[PDB]
């Protein structure tokens, strides 16, 4: 079996994007976050704090005829950005796009941090990084596609995220016609739960492509590309004006500017980022300053390769026996 759903971006800015996921029966729709970067599947419900939910589609697991509590089980995250989220859990159906799964952890949020409530467009996460990564305590849980997977014609999925426009992400299947060219696949180490890979190099522009090994993982539920400082600083220095402001948070340049494209390796290919990807706007409205969309990975830990780049390219996530990340052109 397979399923194919749309993402759409939530605003203007591309600042996440959210795909409909039907929980529990009669069908329960909630727009949830993608999100190769975390494993557990948590919504916004009847149990989340009153004061925590502004304008949020929430799951009722009451009015489910196969909604089971999950008894005594607890989660509880906390994001790279600083976010969190805790609470109990239940089991119940889960489709993505015509993809069933039976008894899928719904984790069912009582409390989530001031992000979560800001964003009423996000009903939740849809983790898809490694069941490793689940925070479900005392028994562990597996994400969708982990649970999907025996099912699938395919042990794979696919983001194929769009700039300003929607895009698909798809399970079971590789659609030949979302992409030109070849796939070229590389290396993922589960060692630390995450779709971590080994980058190739870079270039600025039309500059000449530097061979360097850049590991990272490859996150939908990051906004942003934060690379090494070295990598950041060559990048953002072919920007007239451009400077990392420490009262903004990272790198910014002037609105009247054009920026330059940045390309990754994969392997012995390559992938272009568009220089109009990297236009994050401006950094309050009205301003001449507008945020970038490459920024230094120094203070998380971690190089990371969100929505900016993943969106340059149709992605496979292949969860075969010895997980692998495709990378093409589109």
């Amino acid at each position: 079996s397979t399923g194919s759903a749309t993402t759409t971006p939530i605003d203007s800015l591309d600042d996440a994007y959210i795909t409909p996921v039907q929980i529990g029966t009669p069908a329960q729709t909630l727009n949830l976050d993608f999100d190769t970067g975390s494993s557990d599947l948590w919504v916004f419900s009847s149990e989340t704090t009153a004061s925590e939910v502004d304008g949020q589609t929430i799951y009722t697991p009451s009015k489910s005829t196969t909604a089971k509590l999950l008894s005594g089980a607890t989660w509880s995250i906390s994001y790279g950005d600083g976010s969190s989220s805790s609470g109990d859990v239940y089991t119940d159906t889960v489709s993505v796009g015509g993809l069933t799964v039976t008894g899928q952890a719904v984790e069912s949020a009582k409390k989530v941090s001031s992000s979560f409530t800001e964003d009423s467009t996000i009903d939740g996460l849809l983790g898809l990084a490694f069941s490793t990564l689940n925070t479900v305590s005392p028994t562990q849980q597996k994400t969708f596609f982990d649970n999907a997977k025996a099912s699938l014609d395919s042990p794979v999925f696919t983001a194929d995220l769009g700039y300003h426009a929607p895009g698909t992400y798809n399970f079971g299947f590789i659609d030949t016609t979302a992409y030109t060219g070849s796939i070229t696949y590389t290396a993922v180490s589960t060692k630390q739960g995450f779709w971590e890979w080994t980058s190739t190099g870079y270039a600025v522009g039309s500059g000449t492509f530097k061979s360097t090994s850049i590991d990272g993982i490859a996150d939908t539920g990051t906004t942003l590309l934060y690379l090494p400082a070295t990598v950041v600083s060559a990048y953002w220095a072919q920007v007239s004006g451009a400077k990392s402001s420490s009262s903004v948070g990272g790198y910014v340049f002037p609105c009247s500017a054009t920026l330059p494209s940045f390309t990754f390796g994969v392997g012995s290919a390559r992938i272009v980022i568009p220089g109009d990807y990297i236009d994050f706007g401006p950094i309050s409205t009205g301003s001449s300053s507008c945020f970038g969309g490459i920024q230094s990975s120094a203070g998380i830990g971690i190089n990371i390769f969100g929505d900016v780049a993943l969106k340059a390219a149709f992605v496979v996530f292949n969860g075969a026996t010895t997980p692998t990340l495709g990378f093409a052109s589109k």
